[PDB]
């Protein structure tokens, strides 16, 4: 990993400095203390300057997407989502996560609201439904909507997801 | 691990120097012992500032639970728990075991007392037992409540835990 | 492992005069723990010294050189044991200095021994933690023998009424 | 495995014939049920006839040898245990278990009732039904039997008849 | 394996009153020689059998269920080393018949025994040993003690002079 | 392994019959065993005709070589050994075990007494020195030549190798 | 692999019927003694009709590729070789060592003399100059043009074969 | 490995200031390379202050052990040996090889001169080296040294005192 | 690695700055690329102050133990070789190297210049004969003694390596 | 890797304007060495560059790599052969600039490519081989079927006979 200097940063501390949290790559409970970590330690910096979190996930541990999930919402602080190449599974609840108006998608990228695929059988859907009221209340779909959506397997580009409500912005440059 | 400037540290050297002391994954004997080490590191600096244990756990070694739980107990601070993701087996019995008051969860963590299923069936009992009375005592609930609860395969909303008496507050901001 | 203030949080221990005996006991963590008693006793040979004893045992040969080398040194050694002590964990816990043998209350401790060389040698080297554990808990050769026969763990109040520890600690005295 | 003619079988075929049923390695849940098919299989062709069962084994899967003591309990037929090598564990429960009076062992075998090492509550419910299947066959009180199995130790042949889990140490016919 | 006239060769030996003993003894070795000693004194009570030994040595208890079985049944046996008896190997070629134990001359004989139980199981384990070969040899303790703790080998004429073997043979009497 | 009608055994049990026995490959104890076993049985079966060892070996274990060899000189019957491919270590130590002016090889067959490099050092060299004894008397080259020969890590020609005296024909036709 | 009938085969056995020995694959100690033993055999039940040896070899071990060769040479029958696929190495000397006028290939089979790549430098080189010899023997080149030849790394075509003088014909149909 | 601070050092760095260097683990040629350079170093350091090597060692590769041997008789420094926990085979040929009158060990540690377990005649060669250097320390006959070492076991330090291996046996300072 | 004393340095590194270089177990590309790079060190820093090889070493491939033997006769620096524990097949090669009075054993090592049993036959040879020619050319022995001593799978002691040609000294203490 | 005076010794060669290619060539190894000639190049593009290798071959895309690298800079380059120079070790060696090309005495070369690549089609692979052939034949100033013959053969080449076939220019024993 290489390093930067006006001070001397290597490249992913020097990103912290800008207020950019990575979200890369499967998210598990290592990832998920790492970005709560940062985010709480930007809010700590200032409560309101906006922080952004860089999506390319194809998902992961459902119960660390949720503490992801959590610390956003509780945070004060404005938090645009970007998605680069991809978000499905958790990482599309974090894109869907940010402030209204904040959620952005690069032109190539794919989003999958589908689930992939130890608890029982009441646990599994118990988490099932969380999914179910956090993306029904980010994308203001109704409950029967999402519930449907999430059965088809497959990926939609960004502008589907604008229009689905999981995103707001597709950009192509500043 | 990113690092972030005050004066150059790692962000988790940033968060013991804000007095939280993270217990994220399985429980084994060195989270255990790392864990007791900034216990007390934090109470030379200060036995009245309080602690703030943050909690992402599955739970894992029973002994090593039951070090840290009395750690807990020794020194003088108090101790806030923080949940978010679960807290499940070991785990949320040192989330139980915060200072009365200042136990708390994220709105999307779950929670389990329920425990998992080399030694003699009189000491796996004996430990066993060890539990019923530790989660009895902060929930101030009777032992036989305990112990048909933690039979149940289950994990609970925090607002159950909340009733149950694992926890006390469930937050959603500041 | 964490930094705190410059020092690493196990270097910021061995300030405090703790050493830290977690997990199996080998050659090489009985290196480590010897070099920092040493250590400690070339700072100060008469101020006290505190071991923290969390483990399920381990090599018998590696335990014996860290019990010779607590009795070697001239200070008082105040052992205490959270989680567990078992077999040669519990017989460093019971090699501290009388009357500073700790205990916190959740922990176990064991001494029966759990199951290459002749079967003589595995004999003699039973003998000598059977004369250690007698000269340290004040027990009989026979008493030792016969408890060790016994594959279960202890609480705390009783390993201090058989003479492990000495005291069973809830909150600081 | 090699061929004995009388018609040609496999010698373990041949002890089969000869109302043998061996209780070798570790019990699991394989081990039973050929075990079970061969003492069922021996009830059919006689309901009187005694049936032996020769036993060196270490133990193994409690309920693999629940299965197998019950289904000793269950046949009609006179049961001859014998020990050779050894039967600790559930190994001894399958030797005490035989007819009374027919129980033996030879004279270097080595037999333990300490068990080595799902929820908490299981596993003393088994350990539990181990205490009292032992307490009926040796004749000795639940409080006797508990004590004796915590200790971690093998008997002599002579020792086990004493205890009640042998009625004959053999040498030769 | 080749077959003979129909009969492979392991079990044509079988039908010579041969058993034999190559390779590491473990319990399922001892199961199947076992096997075999009963169906030849089953032919006939009288007549002699022949142990073919060649083995390093193995599991202790899985070598005194052979050798109980040895003592057990009502025939003689002869015992031949070729290649080597080491440990529970030399055990049981010393438990033939007094008189018919023999050797090749390019043998090697070990008494010395290599190095999960208790010690105190070992050094009573090793003490059988002991007393077995002190027995059959007609060597006092103190010399079969002295003598395996000796890491080394025998010549056949060697173990001839101590106890062990009767006989070195070279060419058919 | 082919079948051949004569009434139908695999074509090693035919070898047997025609009184071979086949020596190819490492030797260990269970190679020993099933040697031993053929040679005794082709004894029995007559203890006046000869007996044809095929050797085509790398060596290996020694006390089971050994086993072998003590069989070979302990049974009546003449030994008639042939050399195809190579015999090395112990597997040249058979070769040069047979019956005087029965000891054969192949033209382009390799023969190396040299041996190749848990006992101890006593053991080790009391073995050595019971192949020494043993390659002196069949080859009847004093101890100090045998001794210098087999420091030579080289193997030999059939020819070189009748000249020695591990074997007495070199044949290329009946 | 299938059983045939008139008398029951399995087919590889039904090829030794036919006096056919088949040498696929890698030639190693244990393929040297199966096809020996089949070579010895068929002798056996006639000193005269013809043995035909099918090759399709990468090659193998040197000594166990002598050890069939010298047992091919020693046995009295006509023994016709046949290359289909290829006949590389080790394999390419026994097609060569055929009787002369019955050596054969299809017609899209591979050959090569060129040699592959625990032992001495110079026990290495004595068996490079016997398959020199060997090779010399049977082509009818000279030494020097086989080694020239050997260190070329490429194969030829039937018809070059042919010409080098390892094969008499080359096929097509019957 | 913790920090201790005085200028920032690790405690092995620490040590080392001391004029300490630990023989811990196996012997092979890596362990020997960094000994032999310390051993190098504390001599540029000074030719007569004491060097301290502190062995607790099950043994290892014996070229790699004279090499530690050779460089120890090489320097002028008295060399002082301490034994904790265990010294065998090539571990014990270093604790024998300190300077004379300077060969300790605690209490409990025990001490094994016969070897565990290339060419036949490189493997005697090399074990004639080590009774020749045995013989020289010791002071005992290369016939006692032979006998001694084909015992597979080990000594405590008073007996190893006995026979020449060490001087003194300590408790405290 | 401990750490030695201004200035601090591993230990390796201390041993570097008193010109000395090690060559210690196994020889293969890597290890002589380091060699090679702290002899030609060396000699920049001094021409003509001796450099010492400490040699412990089963030997290991060829054309890398010949890359270091090039690189020391290349070099204007007297070399001085030292073997403790073992020399074996290149490592002997290397010791036999050093400048002529120069090289030297301590008492107990072995020394072993046969050489341990994917290219073809020749150059295996061709290889071969190259280490005949050095071993002739620093031992001052015959090629056909050389050739005869290497087929004898032993070690020799160090004082008949000496007398063999191998090296100049064995030593017990300093001087 | 030790120290010298703070400068690891790899780190000092390359202030030497020397670049290692030690061991088989690989894409990570390639851009390693790529980085450090364009880096050289920048420090100065007339002050030569040297280029030590010892190196059995490795992936041939990334041994191009390195020699379009190595013609594109304006930097005479120094090749130097220690150990063995193999397949596109070879083709490194003799791309050096004329006259520049250098061996010490007991290496190895060999321009035989082995029986690497992602698996390839047939046709890409020839295609492959004759870009080599026509490298080759560039630097040795032979033609290519000379060059086309002598790649067959599966053997190594002494120093003297890689200079007469203009693979390098001169095998030196010392400076
Ligand atoms: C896992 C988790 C988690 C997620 C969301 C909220 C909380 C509650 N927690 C509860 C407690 C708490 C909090 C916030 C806090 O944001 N800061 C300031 C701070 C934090 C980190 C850094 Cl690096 C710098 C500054 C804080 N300083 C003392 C306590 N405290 C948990
Ligand atoms: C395992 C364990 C364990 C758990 C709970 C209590 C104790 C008792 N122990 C008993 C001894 C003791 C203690 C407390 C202590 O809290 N501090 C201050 C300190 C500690 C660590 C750091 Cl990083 C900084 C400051 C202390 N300084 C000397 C001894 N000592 C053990
Ligand atoms: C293995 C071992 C071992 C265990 C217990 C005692 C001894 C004897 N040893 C015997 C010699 C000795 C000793 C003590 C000593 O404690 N110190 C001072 C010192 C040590 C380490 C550190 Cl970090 C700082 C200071 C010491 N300085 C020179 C010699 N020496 C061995
Ligand atoms: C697992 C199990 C099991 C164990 C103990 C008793 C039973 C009850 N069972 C109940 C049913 C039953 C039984 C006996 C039986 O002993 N025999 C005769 C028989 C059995 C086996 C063989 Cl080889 C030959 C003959 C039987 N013939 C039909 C049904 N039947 C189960
Ligand atoms: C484990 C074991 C063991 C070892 C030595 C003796 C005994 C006692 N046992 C005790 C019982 C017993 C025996 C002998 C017996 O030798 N035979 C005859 C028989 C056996 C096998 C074969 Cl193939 C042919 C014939 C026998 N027939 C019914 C019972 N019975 C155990
Ligand atoms: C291991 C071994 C061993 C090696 C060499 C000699 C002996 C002595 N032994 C001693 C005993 C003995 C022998 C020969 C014997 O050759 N035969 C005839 C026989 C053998 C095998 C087969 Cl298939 C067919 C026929 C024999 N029949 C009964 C006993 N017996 C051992
Ligand atoms: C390895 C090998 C080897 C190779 C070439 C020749 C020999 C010499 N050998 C030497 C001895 C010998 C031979 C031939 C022989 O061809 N036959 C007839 C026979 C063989 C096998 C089968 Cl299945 C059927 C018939 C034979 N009958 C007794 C001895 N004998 C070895
Ligand atoms: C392997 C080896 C070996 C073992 C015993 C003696 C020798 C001879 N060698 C001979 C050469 C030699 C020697 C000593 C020496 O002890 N020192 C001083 C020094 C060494 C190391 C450190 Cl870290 C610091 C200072 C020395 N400085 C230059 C040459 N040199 C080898
Ligand atoms: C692989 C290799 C190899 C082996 C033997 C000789 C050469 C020739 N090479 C030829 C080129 C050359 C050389 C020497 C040289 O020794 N130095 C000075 C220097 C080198 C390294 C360090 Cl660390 C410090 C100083 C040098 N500076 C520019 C070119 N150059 C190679
Ligand atoms: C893969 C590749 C590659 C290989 C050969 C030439 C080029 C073209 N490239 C084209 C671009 C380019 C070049 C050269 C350049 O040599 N330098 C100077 C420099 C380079 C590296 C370092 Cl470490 C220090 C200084 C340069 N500075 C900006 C752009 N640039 C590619």
């Amino acid at each position: 990993i290489p390093i930067v200097v006006e001070r001397a940063y290597d490249i992913y501390s020097r990103l912290l400095r800008e207020r950019i949290v990575c979200v890369m790559g499967p998210i598990d409970d290592s990832v998920a203390s790492l970005v709560i970590a940062q985010l709480l330690f930007l809010q700590s910096e200032s409560n309101k300057k906006p922080i952004h979190m860089y999506i390319n996930s194809p998902g992961g541990v459902v119960t660390a997407g949720l503490a992801i999930y959590d610390t956003m919402q509780y945070i004060l602080n404005p938090i645009c989502t970007w998605c680069v190449g991809q978000a499905a599974s958790m990482g599309s609840l974090l894109l869907a996560a940010g402030t209204p108006g904040m959620r952005h998608s690069l032109p190539n990228s794919r989003i999958m609201i589908h689930q992939p695929s130890a608890i029982q059988a009441e646990e599994i859907m118990k988490l099932k439904k969380q999914l179910y009221n956090i993306y029904a209340k980010h994308t203001k779909q109704s409950l029967q909507v999402i519930e449907s959506a999430m059965e088809r397997d497959r990926y939609m580009s960004p502008m589907e997801a604008q229009e689905f409500g999981i995103l707001d912005k597709v950009l192509v440059h500043p």
